[PDB]
């Protein structure tokens, strides 16, 4: 007997995740099976994506030594059956208003900022870099949330100071880079490049920094196949390239530039995408997804 999700109060929704109040000091952090591509949440869910990404997050939490917001096991009796395997019980924290980002490679808004200004989030970079260039050391490239449906706004370190305090900002920078460095080296050892990552921190009652997000999922982090890493061109998304290629190919009937909501995916593409998630999970964790809890 587990409670119903309807026993808990919904407090937040993201594109592909949900948050619920369990009591005054705990929340329920729920991954869904929805997937986003080209800034659209697609009509077609990916089977088991919520469970797979939750397993991934749990693995990486176990790998990292930093305090985190997990407040119970993946089978905690407070978790409803309906979300079992894709929801975790977490401690309620005072969240810090910073999207902490580390970039090991230059792509996306990071590359664009560099191409426009020669710098990213206050970091003046060497000349001659381009798409998927390795950054060494990794860059702290923080961002702030914007309006609904808008991309996060890249900001520099001074902006983070103004948001959370000088000493805390230094802590966010150091911890974000330490955590990314550890995770990325682990993943690369297993054949996957984590090109970048984003996560949020909160502060507990004693004032300590606590990692409080999904961590190193293909949604929070660019997953790349290391065996095909080729600086100078756009790398395939380990998990979403089948989806991307179909949507923008000759069979979808959809024009990406038209900004109209994309059509549903072929079942075959959704199944193939689930397999990519399982492959990435099992390679990185060294575990079997068949052992991960579910309904
Ligand atoms: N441990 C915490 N304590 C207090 N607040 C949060 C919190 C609030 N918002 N978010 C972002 C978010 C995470 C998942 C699903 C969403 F819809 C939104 C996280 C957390 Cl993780």
């Amino acid at each position: 007997m587990r409670p119903s999700l309807s026993d808990y109060q919904h407090v937040a929704s993201g594109k592909v995740r949900e948050l619920y109040r369990v009591d005054d000091e705990h929340l329920l952090f729920v991954a869904t099976d929805r997937i986003s591509a080209f800034d659209f949440v697609l009509d077609t869910p990916i089977p088991d994506k919520g469970r797979i990404l939750t397993a991934m997050s749990v693995f990486f939490f176990g790998l990292l030594t930093v305090p985190n917001h997990l407040a119970g096991p993946p089978d905690d009796p407070r978790i409803p059956e309906e979300v079992l395997g894709r929801a975790l019980l977490v401690r309620r924290l005072d969240m810090l208003p910073v999207e902490c980002v580390a970039r090991g490679y230059l792509t996306g808004s990071g590359l664009l900022d560099y191409q426009r200004t020669g710098a990213v989030c206050g970091h003046v970079l060497p000349q001659g870099l381009g798409e998927a260039s390795r950054l060494d050391p990794p860059l702290f490239t923080p961002a702030t949330k914007a309006d609904i449906g808008e991309h996060d706004m890249n900001v520099d370190f001074a902006a983070v100071v103004g948001l959370v305090g000088a000493v805390r900002a230094n802590q966010l920078r150091d911890e974000t880079i330490k955590i990314y460095t550890r995770a990325a080296a682990h993943a690369l050892h297993k054949g996957i490049i984590l090109a970048d990552t984003k996560f949020e921190f909160g502060v507990d009652i004693e004032g300590n920094l606590v990692l409080a997000d999904e961590v190193f999922t293909p949604d929070s982090s660019r997953y790349w196949d290391a065996a095909h890493y080729q600086p100078g061109v756009v790398q395939d998304s380990f998990d979403k390239q089948f989806v991307r290629n179909w949507l923008t190919g000759p069979e979808s009937g959809w024009d990406r530039a038209s900004d109209t909501p994309p059509p549903p995916l072929p079942d075959e593409v959704a199944v193939a995408t689930r397999e990519r998630y399982i492959e990435a999970y099992e390679r990185i964790s060294g575990l079997s997804f068949s052992d991960w809890i579910g309904p």
